[PDB]
């Protein structure tokens, strides 16, 4: 978590969705 906080969560949320569909 550097700059993208909120969105970072959501963006990364998509990621997590990948490894855990």
């Amino acid at each position: 978590n550097v700059e993208y906080t909120f969105t970072g969560i959501y963006t990364f949320e998509s990621l997590i969705k990948i490894l855990a569909r």
